């Protein structure tokens, strides 16, 4: 909640064009162009025609009246504990009201504060005095806050989150206040409570957005920091491979098909002169069982692609150099049942994994530029131990390999 | 907030006759008979036809769905921390739903308990199983929640308590769920959001009742304990009176007129055979300045009244026996400017007051029964010291009087 960050002066950024001064949720059986769910300023389902993003932000005007800034409310509350009582209208001045509070705020801040307890807050109030009172409160895009239509016994009804209720309530309260000319002549003293409710609703709007961050905005973003879910990824068991170079590997039929699907569909469309959807039908048929034709397209990709077909192999935990390795797909297996990645025994020591049923993550790299940059993680570059500069025994001959050379030479 | 008192089963008290199912306060330009602001069920103070006191309470039916008891929510929350999460849909049973929570409450309560901390709360929940779930919500009389009449340009202004805005909102949510009989086709239950917000709204309504108790409801009762504001009361400065008995005192013209205003008008109406409104006009003229005629009626009243014309004189602090004394109105002063009570010097010592310009409180007693009962506080009854049974020196001769008797005898 409480964060130290730059504040924004709403009045400068406020745009009169996207101003919601109409509180009506619907107008004459239609979504109001001036309503909260406005296609003109916020956008609609046809968002490509609109060219208006989620960033589109609506505005509401409280002029000629000012409210306490919702973000700055808590610090004022700590400085002035009686803020909740004082704002309501029912020392020298007590419980004067919101409009009266504005006129005497500077004196009141000195009047009811403990300097030692809240000096930093008081200094902040002096620093950002101009931003204490707000004339316009922003409303975020209706695309973020959906209103799903439902059928009702009396009539079709729109279900929507409470945030929309908070916004429309605020606009409803303000709309009547500005209209009255001869009503207001002496009513102005009981008009103040109406403004008070608006301030509380805006505070809940601020609190709800804080909860919105918890509900898959900040939680999802920090979950992404916890674990970014990458497409074009795979998990596979490792099996020993013999007779092929160390960097090259053998990949199962199913593994290659999914990761290089779009590359595979490109070739089938070009070779057979078919639509992309029709090419997908060929790929779907191949997924079910081994067919030589799709294997031929897969074999051509590994054979003829520039830089080869390469990927990154990581064994978690990724705590050591060589945990993630840049490798090449030498062969594609012709057994549908075989679902094990074939790796050289020399790679195993660097990865620190075992052929005990452990699974390694496969992340293919496509761009030739990206392929080159990740080639610094290749096994060939890791033949040199980085601390010593000597050859790394991790990539040296292992148990079975050493014995054969020993019998040969010794 | 830490209060223990008997709970109420709303179904037992539920009355279909006093049922508020209409959220619209006004119907066809008149107060709705079924509305929240209903003259039909609550009444109108002006017309005698209402015959209904504030004790009248309206009723609402929430069936076929139940809400958590508003008073017991905090007690349930301490036992079950997930109550807030569970009721809404977004541990193992996190966010199951209100209806699912209602069915599985016994399982959830056993699941979420503190063995040492919340054993007392758990036992209370066992005691009040029947009162946990609420099917009927009470609505208090519209007479208590005033609507101040004001003119508005858009429309005539309807004034409402902060709670009153919530009341019309609460009724709307349930109204829609019941209208549909077969409409939902079991495909999508959106009733939970409507019920969910309602629980908080009723809870805030309950908190408002706590604030309403703070707003001069129970506090005014405490104001009576702190100081009951007694009408038919007076305050006057004390000046010595000589030549009259200890029990008798001299009362100013204005003091007697106001205190005995209703007694005096009865005599004036009878003697002149005039209406009480016309008799009041004469009383107003006499109060403005001294007139012999009103003094004569007052003089007759003090002479001929049954039990005499008597009052209670208290000097605060009323911490001693004799601080409040039952006294008699012997004479009425004929000087309008003279506003000093004439008391015997012997009374002063018991009262503990002095003739220094301090004021003593006058509480007149009217009923003959009360006069006898309060006569136990008379000076003659207190001539006997209750501690010893001896004569009370407070009522004896004082400094100036002792000197004369001493010169006489010694």
């Amino acid at each position: 909640m409480g964060k130290k960050l730059s504040l924004i002066d709403f009045n400068e950024i406020y745009n009169e064009e996207n101003l919601i001064t109409r509180a009506n949720p619907i107008e004459n059986h239609e979504f109001s162009d001036d309503g909260i769910y406005s296609e003109r300023i916020f956008g609609s389902y046809n968002e490509d025609d609109d060219d208006k993003d989620i960033d589109t932000i609506g505005w509401i005007n409280i002029e000629p009246y000012y409210i306490i800034n919702p973000i700055l409310f808590t610090i004022i509350k700590k400085c002035i504990p009686s803020i909740n009582k004082i704002i309501n209208y029912q020392g020298e001045d007590d419980y004067i009201g919101l409009v009266k509070f504005k006129d005497n705020f500077d004196d009141l801040l000195e009047k009811y504060t403990d300097k030692k307890k809240y000096q930093k807050e008081y200094d902040f109030l002096i620093e950002n005095h101009d931003k204490i009172f707000i004339n316009k409160l922003p409303v975020f895009s209706h695309k973020l806050r959906p209103a799903t239509l439902l059928t009702g016994s009396k009539g079709k009804v729109l279900a929507f989150d409470e945030i929309n209720n908070y916004y429309n309530f605020v606009i409803e309260y303000i709309n009547q206040i500005n209209e009255g000319v001869v009503s207001d002549d002496s009513i102005d003293l009981l008009l103040l409570p109406l403004l008070y409710n608006m301030q509380f609703y805006a505070n809940n709007i601020l609190t709800r957005i804080i909860s919105e961050y918890l509900r898959g905005k900040k939680g999802f973003l920090r979950k992404n920091i916890m674990g970014s879910r990458i497409n074009f990824s795979a998990r596979n068991v490792i099996t020993p491979l013999i007779g092929h170079p160390i960097d090259e590997v053998a990949m199962p039929y199913k593994t290659f098909a999914e990761l290089y699907k779009f590359q595979l569909i490109n070739l089938i469309s070009k070779v057979k002169g078919i639509n992309y959807n029709e090419a997908l039908k060929f790929w779907e048929k191949g997924i079910l069982g081994f067919n030589q034709e799709l294997y031929n397209y897969m074999e051509e990709l590994i054979t003829k692609t520039k830089g080869g077909c390469t990927f990154l192999l990581n064994r978690n935990p990724t705590i050591s150099i060589g945990s993630i390795l840049y490798l090449k797909i030498g062969l594609i297996k012709k057994d549908y049942k075989d679902l094990t990645l074939g790796i050289s025994n020399n790679l195993l020591s660097a990865l620190s994994g075992d052929y005990d049923g452990d699974v390694l993550n496969i992340i293919p790299v496509f761009d030739n530029k990206m392929k080159e940059h990740f080639s610094l993680l290749s096994p060939q570059n890791f033949l040199v131990d980085r601390n010593n500069g000597r050859f790394n025994g991790d990539f040296d001959l292992q148990k079975d390999q050493i014995l054969g050379i020993f019998i040969l030479n010794n």
